[PDB]
């Protein structure tokens, strides 16, 4: 299975930093917080490979944690969850950790576990990522990836 490191970035400029072990938060660095992205691996899984959809899990670079959807308080919830590292990333793997990759000249994220619910950030700096089904209105689902390298 093919993987590739990058770092996420919203159309608004706020880069993907992590929040305690468990979360993510969005803000603008560059000037004003220093450059510190979390770093996800981003593997090609199996999938419906549409015209512009690619199926992709998006995990947390040397954590072993994955980005996962899950029904919690009946909504459909993005939450970091455990995996063995001898078993992961490898596979074609579960539904609650594929999301199939839209491009535009930007990035969408679609839970392929819930259909139309996208991975979001707030306006608002320093606020938690999350799923979010709305796609207009104040919340960002649009993103680039970004190079981190060494």
């Amino acid at each position: 299975v093919r993987s590739l490191n990058c770092g996420l970035r919203d159309s608004q400029q706020k880069s993907l930093v992590m929040s305690g072990p468990y979360e993510l938060k969005a803000l603008h660095l560059q000037g004003q917080d220093m450059e510190q992205q979390v770093v996800f691996s981003m593997s090609f899984v199996q999938g419906e490979e549409s015209n512009d959809k690619i199926p992709v899990a998006l995990g947390l670079k040397e954590k072993n944690l994955y980005l996962s959807c899950v029904l919690k308080d009946d909504k459909p919830t993005l939450q970091l969850e455990s995996v063995d590292p001898k078993n992961y990333p490898k596979k074609k793997m579960e539904k609650r950790f594929v999301f199939n990759k839209i491009e535009i000249n930007k990035l969408e994220f679609e839970s392929a576990q819930f259909p139309n619910w996208y991975i979001s950030t707030s306006q608002a700096e320093n606020m938690p990522v999350f799923l979010g089904g709305t796609k207009g209105g104040q919340d960002i689902t649009d993103f680039t990836m970004q190079f981190v390298s060494s």
